[PDB]
């Protein structure tokens, strides 16, 4: 069944998701419901930026982490066609044409973690303390690896807007739902129906 | 320790509670067996949010689900689905408490609901709006017959079934499951894999 | 055509209010009551006025303007489907079941007598101003139509699908979409090739 | 006079254009071809005007001043159903101007930078307006390490207020933000007239 396939996978990028977020310096000395409101303000767009940055070598789709290659004709056929369209044009391929390294892939998402905004903070500057010392690096970073390139650390920041509105799309439209293919779904339920009954 | 499988398994049982319940109900099974699926789909989120409603009328303030878990309101708005919870309980669970809508009033709606001829990809529209027609049929003549004091207690349960409809737009649309039956499971989740080296 | 948009919304919104206004016993509920009742009802009771109105047309919707949408242009805007769950689940049913003006101002009536809007002052008085009208309702179907004994019912489960369908509509911008990107590309070129 | 929604229609068209104005003033926006900076202002307008009266707002406490000189207080924000991003707008807007003392100079850039957004669909040469926006995040940087030096992390402190800004764009278009907040009142004493009218 290709249901609980999907929801044991999930359960492994939680986990994943989780320890990458204890490995980031500092992040565990805060406050234990502080790190949990972190962490469900942004697991959707640590991860939509996590697969976005793994697509850079395929072409007209999405590199999940098991392997799996979602083309944009399913996405289209699935009805989130005007989102994945975003992803690819938005995230994948600036990250691709600017040659975004897993280096600053980590600092962005780092950042995304640190979010300040997040509702419920007990200690938001905290939270903003250890942004601000995340895109320190990031830019000392970029300024040492790729001089020639001035500009290359605001065009790493700029692309957190559209990880944020794309982020809040995917959620809108159900994408995750619906690049099942509702197949899955269907399969399901006659499994139901045909059981033996009363 | 599996948070997300563990609420999948908990929606499983939920849907397949509803599958047998959604085959005892006359003429159903005799539909094809994919308009059966859309049906189901067009209509659990209905189905189970008027299961609930229903169940929640002995309790206050709250809502009772099918495991037994009492659900308060203080919960849902921590939560941050605390409007759709209050629609559910004035639009939903006050009115069926207040009108004293029994079960074989609530079976009959949620058998007009699981009769949706507006479904999409149906393969015989009009086959399923005549067994909707056939279910709404005999609600009209068992409130006249059991209440003929209340003439306009018919339409009444029908008029409940908007509220049943926005309700359930925005339950998907907020979440309300998930944060509601998976929050706790996660959270605990999480804490413990935080505490832990 | 920007302020004959505007200007026939004022217009409509006029039309409703006096609409309203005349339904029996609407105006004998508290000022504030009535103001709540609008809001919370005018985007559905238009939806149901412009459907009913389209029952002659074809694959389209006919405005009040007697401006004719077509199904090719919703969908060109990228709304096409709702326009479609606009046409089907209310428009083509509608037409099917031959549903006339008395029918159709009942149900508005219905709906504008919405006892769940939030606010309401005495929402068991609009409660029984909405039983006292769809008693007349049931009353209109049984002496016109006693060979349909369902219609009644018929009748009020089209609510649903409005209920939903004005939902759908508020989301998608369903109205700002339905001028196309033309009237709001011709109201800027015009502003920006304006002296400076 | 009468006719709320024509008096609404009106009061929009007034600060769209004078959006027009300063977006024209902006170097080099009008060299572009027409047709992009149509799709500009469309794709922009209203994180344009947001930015514009938050940062306007950082004088008043606990409200929005608008352009005619209008105070709206929170607690009409949320009798009006829209308190929830009103205090979006307060918190991840109008307070981090305040606390950092953002000037005019600094507000400019942004807006242009949101002006020159290269992510708008159906930009007839997207690069062109990514070189525009390059261009002024490059003076943005500069002014920031002239005028504060003592601030080295400031310029990036100025960029990621636009993620900010992107979200509550789409929630205030999302809950009718301006319709709820200039035309509540308006609509309402017109019905509130026509009902105690014969
Ligand atoms: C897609 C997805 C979304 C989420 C979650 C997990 C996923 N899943 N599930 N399977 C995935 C597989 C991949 C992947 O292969 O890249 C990425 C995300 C995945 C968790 C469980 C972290 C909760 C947060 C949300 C709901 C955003
Ligand atoms: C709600 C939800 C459920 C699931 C999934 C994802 C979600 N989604 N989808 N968007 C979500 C967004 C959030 C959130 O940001 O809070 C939480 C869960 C979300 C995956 C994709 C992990 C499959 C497993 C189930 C079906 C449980
Ligand atoms: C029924 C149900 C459905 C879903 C979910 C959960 C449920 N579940 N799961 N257990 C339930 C228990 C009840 C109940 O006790 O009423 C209702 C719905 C329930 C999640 C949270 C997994 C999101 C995915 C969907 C929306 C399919
Ligand atoms: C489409 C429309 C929507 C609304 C309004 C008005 C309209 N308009 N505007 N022009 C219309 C024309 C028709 C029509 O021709 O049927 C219906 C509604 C119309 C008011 C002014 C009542 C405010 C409430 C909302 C925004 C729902
Ligand atoms: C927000 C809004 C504005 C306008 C219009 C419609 C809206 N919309 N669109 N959806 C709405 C929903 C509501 C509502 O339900 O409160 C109010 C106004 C709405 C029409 C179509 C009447 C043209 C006139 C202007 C452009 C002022
Ligand atoms: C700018 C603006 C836009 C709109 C509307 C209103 C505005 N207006 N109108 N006057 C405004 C004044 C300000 C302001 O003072 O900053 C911002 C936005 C304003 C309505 C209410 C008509 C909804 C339709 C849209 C969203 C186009
Ligand atoms: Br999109
Ligand atoms: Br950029
Ligand atoms: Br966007
Ligand atoms: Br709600
Ligand atoms: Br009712
Ligand atoms: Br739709
Ligand atoms: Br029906
Ligand atoms: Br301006
Ligand atoms: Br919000
Ligand atoms: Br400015
Ligand atoms: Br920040």
């Amino acid at each position: 069944d290709p249901v609980t396939n999907i929801c044991q996978a999930a359960d492994k990028q939680l986990f994943t998701l989780v320890e990458w977020a204890k490995r980031i310096p500092h992040f565990s000395e805060l406050p234990l419901d502080d790190q949990v409101i972190l962490l469900r303000a942004g697991w959707n767009e640590l991860l939509i930026a996590s697969f976005s940055h793994r697509s850079i070598a395929v072409k007209d789709g999405i590199l999940l982490a098991t392997g799996l290659h979602v083309h944009r004709n399913s996405a289209h056929s699935a009805g989130v066609g005007a989102i994945f369209d975003r992803v690819l044009t938005e995230l994948v391929s600036k990250m691709r044409d600017m040659q975004m390294d897993k280096t600053e892939l980590g600092c962005l998402r780092a950042i995304v973690l640190f979010n300040p905004d997040s509702k419920g903070l007990s200690n938001p500057a905290e939270v903003e303390a250890l942004r601000e010392k995340v895109y320190a690096s990031l830019e000392a970073y970029c300024k040492h690896k790729y001089p020639e390139q001035p500009g290359r650390f605001a065009k790493l920041l700029l692309r957190l807007p559209a990880l944020r509105s794309i982020g809040l799309k995917c959620l809108e439209h159900l994408f995750f739902f619906k690049l099942i293919g509702d197949t899955p779904i269907d399969t399901f339920l006659m499994e139901m129906l045909e059981a033996p009954h009363q």
